[PDB]
């Protein structure tokens, strides 16, 4: 009813899941000014999300992905160019908004069989924020940041959500391939790689076998090779709509 009408409001927050939205209308909070008065009951990732409600609601235009993307590629260069930074999302694939950013951290130190070097990831964090980019941390994780970040204000814009992931070198491109997506180009491509004898996935491409049930990742140096192992000509992401 039209207070399910409620829960519906609460959810668009980001924090705000569902059996996390339902609590709080046990508690009698159904509005958002209701969640103001109420900031001791949700936790931090909720609070800010409430506190950038707004902005959250509105669209990144090209132009300013433009200026955030080299903000972040050049910030992480000067701590370490052997870091390598990609923004995927809609926005690598050409889009003309976006709705947050997404960036794909990764180091040659760094390798799936490693697994531990948090560092990596917090000290470009670190400098985003001495820079004032970063301006506040959703969660911050071993191997991801979710949070919230500016351009800079030479007078505003709105605040933008911003997700930082470190993934292994090894793993790097496959990563990239599908944070890039179209979700329906992920499927496809899938599909025929399956019919090449292979499968892929987020982290690797692996061939297959007998009764399928099969395996063991091969090298993966960039995107190129993934559309080498299963021969198809190489798609720029904008080609990559389906």
């Amino acid at each position: 009813d039209d207070t399910s009408s409620s829960i519906n409001f609460l959810t668009r927050v980001t924090g705000i899941g569902p059996s996390a939205a339902r609590k709080l209308v046990d508690e009698g909070i159904k509005t958002l000014e209701d969640l103001r008065k109420n900031e001791d009951k949700l936790n931090h990732h909720q609070r800010i999300g409430l506190k950038y409600f707004e902005d959250f609601e509105k669209r990144i235009p090209r132009e300013e992905m433009l200026q955030m993307q080299d903000i972040v590629l050049n910030e992480v260069k000067k701590l370490d160019p052997e870091y390598i930074a990609t923004v995927c999302g809609s926005f690598r694939r050409g889009a003309e908004s976006s709705g947050d950013m997404d960036v794909l951290l990764t180091h040659p130190n760094f390798t799936s069989e490693s697994s531990k070097q948090p560092k990596l990831l917090h000290r470009v964090v670190e400098q985003l924020q001495k820079v004032r980019f970063i301006t506040d941390t959703l969660s911050k994780g071993e191997t991801k940041f979710m949070g919230v970040c500016q351009l800079p204000s030479e007078n505003e814009y709105p605040h933008r959500r911003i997700d930082i992931r470190l993934i292994p070198k090894d793993q790097y491109y496959c990563g990239v391939l599908y944070f890039t997506g179209s979700d329906i180009f992920n499927k496809n491509m899938r599909a025929h790689a399956l019919e090449k004898g292979f499968t892929i996935n987020e982290y690797t491409i692996r061939p297959l076998g007998v009764t399928g049930v099969a395996g063991e990742p091969l090298p993966v140096d960039s995107e190129q090779d993934i559309f080498d192992y299963i021969q198809w000509r190489y798609r720029e992401p904008k080609d990559r709509s389906e």
